[PDB]
């Protein structure tokens, strides 16, 4: 498989995820249908997501690795799945939720060709490949903020900040995504529990970094190696080069 | 006046500020074009936004209260307008700013007749008057929610809250009606400088009773007597009854 297969697949993957969860009323969406292979609850929502994108994606050779249902198949391509990012949005009817996808070569990060979030209630595509990062067609970049006083998506803040602005949207693929593009100086999440999945975070950081960000854990240390798999689980510092050594500073 | 001119004049506004941000790109929507009375500067899209509400408002007799150009005009009803709530976000082409009117038949919120918050980005409307709370032509109603472990929205967190989710969209005017619709079980901007001006919660506050919430300042006074001028200011603390103390506790 291609960066160009990957795209492909993930435009088809989008429209039928979108198509789904478009015809689902809020009411049905916010059921509570089963418990996923991540150990949080699926709700209808994401199961009508998944069964939609595990349609198209089990046509394919790749070893899958997606919230709802956890590792599928057997390819040496690993695509790392979030169906629905965002569900409580979703549910809520709250247009800020998407697909996520993230394409490796192999169980590592380091070894991502393509990354996809697609936003399922406005239509934004967000996507990166070896030509650079993307906004519905367009090429976009960080931004080149220097200052801590920035905009910033931080989850979650604990103690007064010097950020000019402070928001939390409610879905991190996306919210990469808003950093990538240059909307915000910055995404962090710091939540000690580390509680974001690799399927949470994959396509965010391949787009982000393809727009220019530098983006690591908590402490610096390059996500290259994070494991695509549902153990997994990651904090996240993502400014432009500039800004990140500032930030790693203020969070100690 | 009464409500259902204020239903009609709202609807013609929203119709024509939707329009004139739609068609409007976001490197000049960004582009900062003057100072507003308000003391913050006014971008180009709260000045198309303003313009193209003040174009409608101008020909009925009431005093409108406005983020950029201040108090015009003289009626006995007052009028506050936000013309662009989220402005960073319409800027970014983050999918959460919209325009907010609140019609009041004095300078005080506690004679407010009409609330009215419409989502430039998605067409989402609220607006509540006597017969109630509406989202999209449906009643809507605050949610049932008791316990602090809940989901809220908050400017801005500075301490350990024992929330299940906190969340920060970017525009107070459609945050409150996402408490007012019950998707979020509490609003909360407390933060000290008390930044909230009548026109960014008037509207908010008066969906939100209207729906059922219990809305007040910081120590649980009463926002009946908050006026419709450009020095008032505002902290909010919006949950059910039950609720309500039990947040007023917590952040004393
Ligand atoms: N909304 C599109 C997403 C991909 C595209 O065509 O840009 C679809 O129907 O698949
Ligand atoms: N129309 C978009 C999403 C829905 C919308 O337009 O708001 C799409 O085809 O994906
Ligand atoms: N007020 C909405 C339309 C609602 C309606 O008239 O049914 C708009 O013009 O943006
Ligand atoms: N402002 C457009 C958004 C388009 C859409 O989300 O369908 C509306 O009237 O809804
Ligand atoms: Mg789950
Ligand atoms: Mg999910
Ligand atoms: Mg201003
Ligand atoms: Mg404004």
């Amino acid at each position: 498989m291609d960066e160009r297969d990957a795209l492909r697949i993930s435009r088809e993957i989008a429209g039928e995820v979108r198509k789904a969860i478009a015809s689902m009323p809020l009411r049905e969406r916010v059921k509570d249908v089963g418990m996923g292979k991540d150990g949080t609850p699926t709700k209808a929502a994401d199961r009508v997501a998944e069964d939609a994108a595990l349609e198209i994606l089990r046509k394919e050779r790749v070893t899958v690795v997606t919230e709802e249902s956890g590792v599928l198949g057997e390819g040496d391509v690993f695509v790392a799945l979030d169906p629905l990012d965002g569900t409580f949005n979703a549910t809520q009817g709250i247009p800020v939720y998407s697909v996520s996808l993230c394409f490796s070569y192999s169980d590592k990060l380091k070894d991502a060709f393509f990354g996809y979030v697609y936003n399922l209630a406005t239509g934004d595509e967000y996507y990166a490949d070896s030509s650079g990062a993307y906004r519905n067609g367009e090429r976009i970049e960080v931004s080149d903020a220097e200052e801590l006083y920035c905009n910033a998506i931080i989850y979650y803040p604990d103690r007064k900040f010097p950020f000019e602005r402070m928001r939390i949207f409610g879905s991190a693929a996306t919210e990469l995504c808003f950093f990538a593009d240059g909307s915000f100086d910055c995404f962090l999440d710091i939540r000690p529990g580390k509680m974001l999945r690799i399927y949470d975070a994959a396509a965010g950081v391949f787009i982000a970094e393809k727009a220019g960000g530098k983006v690591t854990e908590l402490d610096g240390e390059s996500l290259g190696n994070k494991k695509f798999d549902m153990q997994e689980r990651l904090n996240i510092v993502a400014a432009n080069e500039k800004l990140h050594p500032k930030l790693l500073e203020l969070i100690k």
